[PDB]
């Protein structure tokens, strides 16, 4: 059966980046089900500390995480064992009495509060793996584009003339700040709350370092109601994902101007595009506005959270909003696709040029002229530059026709005096690439500029690389070994006893 | 003329910072009055680089730096010559046409986004210095009550016996995070955009790292989009505003339940509560209340700001909502306000020690008990303790009162069997204080654990101080060079031209 | 299997709608399996209309009709068949071509546009109909309590006595606005935009009152881009749903601090409360917390909405944030679940007759009385009773043991002269049930004031439900009158062709 | 001295409207400088009341109302007299001990829950002003432009012809339903909680009716605990400006598109733009991005308001954020700016017409026609138009230029049948003000259905007119009545006592 949207304009399939925005929502998980294996991870290491604190025998303890193994296969298709009492109890009625021990000097407050960061650990890294991967794309496509002249907006007004090229190493500079955000994040996200039991500790001997080393945290939160009632973790992970995701929809906004009929200075790639069920021109951009949809909806999560933490003394609450793996689950989606449609952008680079040169952009390069030239105040060049427009609109020359004569007529109608200026001096400063070539400080659009910071973001592309896969190997040597010290306990009491 | 609000039980004067909340509100600048000082120092810095650069000779240049002394005296109390262009005309009024030539290679879009840049870089650090004077309070305060043994709730509900100083210190933790966040804040606030112009640079061969250095700035934005259309620091902020705000929501929510007339375990100081106008018995808690009113209010500027990102390109853009002074000033005044709370807060010990004592939080000192003495499981000791306590209460019998013969009839009303654990094990389990000083490990409340947290907390705020002392020197450094710099140039050209 | 959570003090079953709670995430259907069954309703009605006007021939009619219950059935276990194309798709491979046919005149953006204002219709009534459930539980329970003496609190501190009664009745008039912001957003839900097609309609004579009435709705979304561009009724549906929320979320903290174990004036229905993991002694608020976290979370989804509608033109676009239906299933759940709260609350009257006599409550009734008798001013008066106060306090004198010595040393201390009143009037003033009767204007605590008020509840209450029944019923026969032509058209292609 | 900013393209003066965006911030009041007026209206008939229910003498009367007077005069200099008991306390100063006699049976709780109503009541009014004024340019606008053929968009892209009167009376018809919305509102915020005192009435014999009246209430608000707990008019009023002001941002982002350099189908006019400091060519859509700037700033109050509602009791309570004159002064500002955007809006009606010929709209009737005239179903004839559109893109053929050689061509290519249709029938539907005149049912946008609609929305302008007159007129009733009352018991005491 194939795919009913493909007709019309929308030639081949989806791209995979862009089915992920419609397959998203109904594969999401619940709360529950996503930080249920970490729980039992928990459950997991909380006994093997119990067992090396001697609070648990080695027998007990063999028995206990025995049964762990047969629960869990149990819960993979009952899902009304994935809450703790619930699972505790079924793990009674699998090896009995022994079961409620593996609770000892814990609570639910100090395992949900665990697990959740542990599932958000990892869709952290989740996302800054994605944020590279869209960061990637950015600066790879930026890097084909040094000669693509075009103009940059603000307001959406044709401003100054600028490379494709350096628009966008504007976003890697955007995404770079968010890696920093996100790594940031990662540390507070990263530190382990167990020991806490209730919010005021326990008398058993717990090792703290201990569970926390084998979960795979960096640190501990140290004083236990922090370690409970803690949620500034949950709300700023929430804001994080807001304040990215607002400038991924700026982006989907500014490619969407650009693919307009109108504007037609860049064009999604058909496996970007849909098209409509009853006006067969659309080529419509599904991708960029279901994007900006996710954007959009990360505002209610964050805004959930706060409110909530707003609402309650400093205490462990059931009443706090949580950061669900659907809302997660969206950002991906979105981030992947926009990787996508960056990678596969085509820009109409004749157009571009045709505009750049067209419809004044280049005016500033005029105004700075006769300011270098014959050394008028910027204000009085910007009046005179501003006639000339004025006078060439109304009498339809196009920005590059603009000649001696027109800019000695608005000097005198605004003035009273010439301009001691050629036109040869007119002709540079009207010509786009020009104006790209004599904007060459740092930051600007000039060729050698774009690709001095495009070898910036390279290396900083490297270490962002480098500090993902450490963290992300830390984790799985810290699970390695966990599950060296569980199968230990199993087989020394199956040898020695 | 006497504070009419002083009367009945609010005796004596307002505190001064219980006077703040009401102050900031009418007192507040606009965004527009509160940037214009730092769009000042951005025009002399400017044009102190345009001389070094040699785009001005020394006479335009000290013509125009001492017309904006003259300018910004007649903008003390003109408003209209605090945004850019009224500014410039009337400094064209005061030296003539030279006036003009301030603004090359310049724009509205960088002047705007430096000059709020350096607003709001103040604005943070005159956060820290609170938000670090809030937790210099807070572990003070821990430091007295070592001894203060009081229950800790969870879901308002009495939980288990702490002390106050543990208690506080779990928000000295809450407040250390807030100060990563703000510095690692500060940071991407103080990186200077001035260069980028428009959007896109200019061909004037500006040095943007010596404008950076000569504002106080650490670095460079370096692309020149992102100069101006870059806003995420201004959603940052406001975010960690929000986040910290509603920690010290909860906190005054905590300290307005304590001070009810049903718990009665703590009363404000009478400098920081108010009376009713109608109601002669009323000690109202306005200080916390008008406290938590402004972190709800936080809640606006956030949700303003990310609206606004989500709904534009990647350009400078007019529609983008702003951090104003009066949020920041309202979150400057709860802090403050809430430092006083907690300084001169008055806890009622001996009702602190009676409720720990009466009401049953020692539970789970006695389930754990049963477990240590006589092997059963948690769960097991759990439902046998909970058994003791539905009877206790039916009987009335508070929980030091609870003996072998009631935990006897429990296990034998629940398991049949009777249970092997003596009377000086119960009344051990059920002392508030051994409840305290058995909770010993990392993070948990008795006096040389929660001492020691009070240590680090110590030497963690001698490095916020530091922090915040160097941060403040390097701006005053810079600010002085900069004034330098401009009477170099004016006494230049005043002697040898 | 028990339920491993009824243990300890959690005894009994969780009442169902306490269950509802911990149900309705993981069974929440995502908004496109919701919406579904609507959109093949509008695909009947859009069918018949264009059978009426010709546009159809009986014959394709007929085979279309037919071919909609097949795939209705094949959808029921086809996900991929529940959006638009791959339903028409798997329609024509059901009866050939003429599958096509059955858009007509028609878009995926009216369409969709008609089948989330259906969806969110039958939401909208299943709202109400569950608010009109909580305000009965509310009014019935007034009833009961015209006699309950209780403090009511203003700042969390307590103020005056009133009763049980009084305080439900404000909820009562705080729910029959809620019901009015439902009935007024149903108005403006219950236009149908179809006939707008993309957003400008189409030259097919369509008749779109006809397609209108068969589908339910009350008139028509009458300009086609608003149409198709119209979603403000999405964003106060979120609205409603929040501010409805924030008022039940305010009741449920208003009960909590009632049941704390300092308060102890009233107790939850063991059917409503869970206990803790590790302390045996806790009688948890889970039903009150979760109530109130679905408040907060309702912030999201009218966040997520405004943001969108701020982001985009006045078009159709995808970018627009949806009500999803597992933000309705939340707050069905919470009004379930306080709609039991409150039927099974537990007060406790005899420690609400006490706090009202005993914590000076009373207060504001021997000032008035001063100002009865002797003619003293009300700032006067209040003086004196706050300094009757503040010794009462210091000399540990409950509030109905204060006599004339006190009164008359008061007046003295604070104005050098004694006051003209007898122990009688004191006693009258110290009198909490007095208070109480005393208070008997128009929405006052006297019995006789609040019985007067419950009578208007329920002259309401019968109107609330008469508008639900005549909506309900209205649907109802539309759906009946669709469900005829239907068959009609079918078996008259079956005899006559 | 003239207007700086008004230089280059900036031509002529800020239009009125226009300049309103800059002034409202530092003009605005705060909210209790804006409210005191009422209170002292409140002191008034409360008085008033006071007198005629026998607790005050005429004497009493008369001597306050005439302080009240005094007082009035001082607080219009001295800020600190504006708050309720510094207020009271120089009313004492300045008539002695008979100035506390007006608080009898009264709070400042329901004193400022009424004040602030009558502040917003008359906001309301303000608003429902400006936002007729805001919809009758749109409706005068459209009544001119039934003519002005153009491209309507959906998802940025074009879509089908339409005109300009079409789009404008969507706005029309989203402007009737906020205008329900603020007069639902309406009928909450003008009742009236006076009579309430702290939350709980009074034993004093008021009556509520009477204070109602005099103060232009038109009933009230019943239940006490309601008359000062009660703020969901608020969180309404919020809401209704921020629904309001997003389809006011919507339109604003329409015009801002239309008024690109690369559509260049609609100007701004002269006096709603600004230029820029350095861009000589900048004719800066500023009045639109400040206007859309207010309305994502209604985003902060609405959420703000809503957060505290879910943080308290069902209480009076200081810690509830309010909705501040500076929010409604942005939001008139804006509806002010559009207003005049609207009537001023120059649309460029040859390049209108130009894009609705030639960038394919009119397919949809080319589809539509195939239907019609061979009877295909409609995915069919949408795919070969489909394939028509790619074609002639490829080869550069505008839509307008579409023959019969190339419909055969798609159809063969497609089908490999061809189709049996004359060159006429091609040239009718790609005719795109066919296109408007076939589109002619309800809500369309061929002239006589736009005519018929617009002939609606002024009968609806009358009505709304006559409700905002009567409205406003009762309030002006009373206010006479009230300042009668007030003269009555001033000159009766001078005359006969």
């Amino acid at each position: 059966v194939p795919d009913a949207t493909r007709i019309g304009r929308a030639t081949g399939a989806k791209a995979p980046e862009f089915q992920e925005l419609y397959d998203f929502d109904a594969a999401a998980l619940t709360l529950t089900s996503a930080v249920f294996p970490y729980d039992s991870q928990i459950h997991r290491a909380h006994v093997v500390m119990l067992t090396e604190q001697g609070i648990l025998t080695v027998e007990e303890s063999a028995t206990i995480l025995s049964g762990l193994a047969q629960v869990d296969e149990l819960a993979a298709t009952d899902g009304s064992l994935r809450t703790y009492l619930p699972y505790e109890a079924a793990l009674k009625r699998t090896i009995g009495s022994v079961a409620g021990k593996m609770h000892i000097g814990r609570s639910r407050n100090d395992l949900a509060n665990a697990g959740k960061r542990m599932f958000l650990r990892d869709q952290l890294l989740r996302t800054i793996e994605a944020v590279i991967g869209y960061r990637e794309a950015v600066v790879h496509k930026a890097a084909d584009h040094l000669d693509t002249v075009m103009v940059v907006y603000t307001q959406r007004k044709e401003a100054q003339p600028i490379t494709l090229g350096h628009y966008l190493m504007a976003i890697s500079e955007n995404l770079a700040k968010n890696l920093d955000r996100y790594r940031e994040l990662y540390a507070r996200i990263n530190l382990c709350p167990l020991g806490a039991a209730a919010t005021a500790g326990t008398g058993w001997p717990l090792n703290r370092d201990r569970t926390s080393a084998l979960l795979g945290f960096d640190g501990l939160v140290v004083n236990s109601i922090e370690g409970v009632a803690g949620w500034d973790h949950v709300a700023e992970h929430a804001f994080v994902n807001a304040v990215f995701l607002s400038g991924l929809s700026r982006l989907a906004s500014e490619i969407q101007l650009w693919s307009t009929d109108e504007y037609q200075v860049a064009e999604l790639d058909a496996s970007f595009a849909g098209t409509s069920s009853i006006m067969p021109q659309k080529k419509n951009p599904d991708s960029l506005e279901r994007s900006r949809k996710a954007a959009f909806a990360a505002m209610g999560p964050l805004v959930g959270i706060l409110t909530s933490l707003n609402a309650i003394e400093y205490q462990y609450s059931a009443a706090r909003v949580e950061l669900e793996p659907r809302s997660i689950d969206a950002l991906i989606a979105a981030t992947h696709a926009m990787t996508g449609v960056v990678r596969t952008l085509h820009p109409n680079k004749e157009r571009m040029r045709q505009y750049a040169a067209e419809n004044y952009s280049t005016m500033t390069d005029l105004t700075d002229m006769l300011v270098r030239r014959v050394g008028i105040d910027y204000r009085e060049a910007h009046e005179i530059v501003a006639h000339v427009v004025i006078t060439a609109i109304e009498k339809g020359i196009k920005a590059n026709k603009i000649g001696l004569d027109l800019v000695q007529e608005a000097a005198v109608a605004q003035t009273g005096a010439g301009i001691n200026v050629s036109a040869d001096d007119i002709k540079d400063a009207l010509d786009p690439w020009q104006n790209v070539l004599r904007r060459e400080g740092k930051g600007m659009p000039a060729p050698m500029s774009v690709k001095a910071s495009i070898d910036d973001a390279m290396a900083e592309l490297h270490k962002d690389r480098a500090w993902l896969a450490n963290a992300t190997q830390a984790l799985a040597n810290a699970k390695q070994t966990l599950a060296d010290s569980v199968q230990q306990i199993i087989q020394t009491d199956r040898k020695y006893l």
